[PDB]
């Protein structure tokens, strides 16, 4: 690929390709933007059909973080690390120690964490060589508590009232996070229409929340006020758009829109869409709270702030008259700009997530 | 190209690609080996026909620096920075500032300096964002230091080809009369040696003949002349099939890089019994000099330190006939062995190891 | 002796002979290797028939630590201190303060702890002059919890299943550690065949775990799946090899093999042997956890990692086809090598057990 | 040998034995006493017939240094390093680097320098791993400093043997015309004194006669000559039964170590009324000079500081006739008493005591 | 007085006379010895009939601390501060702030605390200007727990057994400390014969411990194994010596001997006397534990060490054949000497109660 062309087009800061023959390590640390502070983002360990495919994927995810972190109201930039290899086989201690030294050598310009392929055990190895890492020492309820309020924000929007008590939610998927979100939607008093490929899990829920099991492909039109995509992505497409009976789409899943088009138009139908990478922010917020001494309680409390940011998102659409998925991208760019401006006044030692 | 495949082959540590849209900065920092310490190598700013072409050039160059720095007896690893752009038009304050920030970012793993298309004015801008740079206008006229460097290396060349260090009298043919070339002459004339030069610049050749009472000769009549020492000090590859034949100068010791055009040529001169001071080692007084700025620059100390090139060249001759191999191969083997030897020695535990960065 | 010849033969780093006339102190700090970090190892206080006998013993134990610590996955080198004297008589405060100053003068190249002869009270005196000490401020259950999992690792090896529940264990000796190991082997549901010279202790166990007392010399052939040598060493010899009915040998005792031969051959019989100095690692691991602020819980959790290392040991044998006691020595050398290589990349301030 | 028994007798603090297989480093660092402060003593690199033989030599030497440093009025304890190996063949970069690491390890308890078989080039390698070393090429021509040291000590010798410090005129017989010897002559000639020399090297003796208008004499005709001052500046034991008889020079003040071959000889010259400036104290300007590098080297300050040897020698004469004992015994008693006196004085509590290591 | 003559005679280090006109402060900080470390000792605020009377008293108490602290096994020297004034009237904030600055100016050579006249409230004011102070942020049980073990040490001495359970103790005085000591002597199972000028307090005890009230002057001969002087001092004199039926004298009171003679002779009668300033050490030990972050538990545990030191005291008498009150003075001088010697080896940064 044309690395420099790709980078220049969106002004990527760095591409730090790291290598260690003996441990077989091959990592690609992409740093898109560091305006708001150190670039933070997890390291994905997967197999890639080509070198420069992993490169582009690393760059693409880095740029995704600068937006997510920005919108989440965090003081962190956008980075991401891709480690070429099969997480299930070719993993070893030295490989992560090596990666850790290299992170130590970027002296805080990058901060890592887990992502698909890497685990809390890997982060511990890294932490042996550097402090610029998170996801060490369950994170599910936290991000779960995040969708909860984001959904609240969707409610007051679509039902002029953030109270979900009473309403029915069509929950697609019942994994740890989806499961947790249910508990919240439950103890507040609401009906759930769970589903999932794993029968066994559809149990735990029905039994615990008195929920009704429904056909995996029937979950799209159920008699519910809100639809919570918490399974795979792209579930919001041409097939599902019509079906949808719910007034709101608020879920934990990534890449909820198969095409931009899908977004452009659900916005026509007057469906209330809480942009995916923002509503599920609770996840990154939570790992950032470790940088200043992890504290579940505070973490759980800050995640609750997605309510406002989601609101800010609706406020942007009702301004440039653009769909929420577009209001998100714009809200981050605006914050990054506003903060950069505010912090241009001289100081001998400004603060940052790294300041003790 | 397959970067990861190229890096793993010779085990390159990192390739830090830095970009800045607003200033048009396209920088490739290649870190080959940091075993002896931070990677030090200048930044070559030039125009490249292809992206992968500059990345290949940076990697190849970084690994070159890890052999030089190591052979030179310095405690620095191998790195190099390649900036793609036309040095005569594209330069602008911001691009170097940006560069310096990223270097600050590598927190001491990489240290920069001058190179093709780069200047100390360039080094001063970088210095506004980081200390990890050398060859600033406040630190390191260097030409004479490196010149005093080959001078001693050449003396080391003798006592091997003449059994004596006394270049006193003996004739030396010098290709090119540039800054370094000129200073090399000064040291030679002084010890009372016969100098025969050449160089495209008539005035340069002129100032030389008058200054040292030289014997000006033609661009081509330099490879061949009646002198017991050949000092190629202009361009490389000057030791090829067209020049090897008509030389017969017991010694070769110059300031030019890549003197041998092919590994074969070295394999030959070796057989022909010509003592050759491997180029990148005899002319290391250049990197040694910039290295001296890290611990507070002192020219007088750089000069006395560059004298060490003598003891080192002679060490290569020792290795040359230890495994009986041409001097260009003994050079590379010595470098490799000092790294492993030093790495071994420093594996003993300490709480605050010393580095060229220690205050 | 030929100190230098002995040291050069195995590349010992230092022999720091320390002396203080008034307090009568005579200590010998041996530091074998510090590649993985500071040399850590306890100080043994005993009476020696000769100076240079204590010297060799100090050197031998130091080299033993570099292997134990290495295999334990710790970032510590190998050292050891021998104090010539009768622990029961000639002990005094100044003597340990003096030793402490000298340790302070090696500035972290050596870290000490208790060993036979020295106590938690001695470590406190040392700690008065330096921070490079551990075993200050019960350690038994911790190392006990270590054999537990190591034994688990032996199980899955010999019975294709790490679950010990059901199986019977022939426990030789019933001291604090052996006693603790029993509790684990008990609450998981297994039968125990305890024994020991101290009748009184054979009680506590039988009563608490419903175990059967057996003749001290009968403990070697009992109808049990696993044999846990937790008494003295060399219990695995020509006499005991045959007798052995158990499929596995996993215990807390040191020097479990009287001769190398014994090992070479039990490996023939297909007996599963968890190398002694590795399975009982829980002990040193535990004291190392003080260096970063002691925490019993974490300690107890890290000790649980002996399961993997023991496994790695079996994996080495099934590779060079060598007995476990040999697979151990080789696994440490390999780790020391691999780590040394990984950490050769320059950094202005790499981490170490001493970094705050 | 019984190391622990030897150490306890004179209460030695430590014996740090360091080894490195790859470089063949066999180092014995003996720390005798660190009461006045870090132990300072150079490393003697030599070949020894037996291991216990070198360990004995290091211990004996370290305790020597704790008397010298103390008598010299310096704030340093006694140490010494003995490296076993042939200085002419066995040296190699790695062994010294390794040495320096271990010294860094002793964190300031031991400070090294030059000695038999060691050089400042050696000291520069060590300096790459630690600051706890002196006599580097960047710090401490020393010969004249120590020479200016005995010069003042000799002046102190007078005013005791002649009631006056004015060596002006008086004759001095100098055994040996080495670097230090030569500089001792310069100070003497200058104050207008008569110089009579000798030394195996005819040219050295020659440069001396012409330079100072000396009076060259034979190797054996130096112990005996018509001079009121004998300056043994070559080898020791030069004050024995074969030379004591035919001397009659009111004073003895030289640069040579172990001037008395036996304690008896000192007991005699004392009785014979010859004023003797105890060797290791008059020639301490050597250790004083290297000591001055710790607080940022300054030759001019070392020189004015070495002048203190005068005030100290005269202090020995005071003790000499305070307990009425030969000057060689008063020297050892003064050293011992300054340590106890200083130790007592510094027992008062402070949060950050001053040391030669303070910045 | 002849200040310098007084100081030189016992080698006093300093006499720091501090003054502040406005706040009316007049303090005299005496520092006898700092060999073992910073001089620690409380500040006594009282009215003095003459300047140089307060001076001598300050010097005398300083020298007393160097002995108490020494014998207590602490790493503290001997100092003391006397503030001329009536604690009940002429006290004010500035006065103690001023004193505090001056202590800050001795940079750790002196550390203060409360003594008669000064309170925990005064220490707080001082602490506003310096960290070199203790007795800030009940101390009674702690020092009470100190006499307890000291008495234990007296028991094993006089009754060949440190167990006091059973024995009867004649407790003179029933203040906070005496009261606490009782609880210990009680829960271990022993009979008490309390007394005191304050009837009301003789109650609390009798009622709580089932003790027998006795005549204030009858407390000296009661049928008891041990006599615990916990009231005023000099209670051990010509009148009381004979009377004494108890085999041991162990109490909290200061200056328990009216004359040296009294000591010289009770040692004849074979009475076991636990030197006062040592057995009641628990008090200073406790305040020293604040210097490293106060912790009641540890404090209470270290105080328990008086058992050994008291023992060491008996061991000295049985050596030079001198009474305990003399064995004390000698044990401190010996420790100060031994420690000074041990710590003469060079170190760039030795430890001290002030090191973090």
């Amino acid at each position: 690929m044309e690395i420099f062309k790709y980078m220049e087009h969106q002004d990527y800061e760095q591409l730090v390709i790291c290598q260690d023959k003996a441990s077989g390590l091959k990592a690609i640390i992409a740093i898109h933007d560091t305006t708001l502070g150190p670039a933070l983002g997890g390291t994905r360990m997967w197999t890639y059909a080509s070198e420069e495919e992993a490169i582009e994927d690393a760059l693409r995810l880095a740029r995704g973080m600068t937006y997510k972190n920005a919108a989440a109201g965090l003081n962190l930039g956008g980075g991401k690390t891709v480690i070429i290899g099969n997480p299930k086989t070719d993993k070893n201690d030295e490989m992560f120690r090596a990666f850790g030294r290299y992170i130590e050598g970027l002296n805080g310009r990058y901060i890592t964490a887990e992502d698909v392929g890497t685990t809390e055990a890997d982060m511990d190895l890294i932490n042996l060589e550097t402090d610029y890492v998170t996801g060490t020492s369950n994170p599910s309820p936290v991000t779960a508590y995040g969708i909860y309020y984001g959904m609240k924000a969707a409610a007051k929007e679509a039902f002029g009232d953030d109270s979900l008590a009473g309403k029915t939610v069509a929950v697609q998927g019942v994994g740890n996070v989806a499961y947790a979100l249910c508990e919240y939607l439950h103890e507040e008093g609401a009906k759930l229409i769970i589903t999932d490929i794993n029968e066994e899990a559809v149990q735990r829920a029905v039994d615990a929340f008195g929920a009704t099991a429904v056909g995996i492909n029937e979950i799209y039109s159920q008699e519910a006020d809100i639809f919570a995509p918490c399974a795979l992505g792209a579930i919001i497409n041409d097939e599902t758009i019509p079906q949808l009976k719910a007034k709101v789409i608020a879920g934990s899943a990534n890449n909820q829109l198969k095409e931009t088009r899908h977004g452009d138009l659900i916005h026509e139908m007057g469906i209330v869409y809480a942009p995916d990478y923002v509503i599920n922010s609770g996840g990154v917020i939570n790992v950032a709270d470790e940088l200043d001494g992890y504290n579940r309680e505070r973490a759980l409390k800050r995640v609750e702030g997605i309510y406002d940011v989601i609101g800010k998102i609706f406020a942007i659409s009702k301004r440039d008259n653009i769909p929420t998925y577009v209001a998100a991208d714009r809200m981050a760019e605006e914050r990054i700009a506003r903060v950069a401006n505010t912090r241009s006044t001289f100081l001998q030692n400004e603060k940052s997530v790294l300041s003790r």
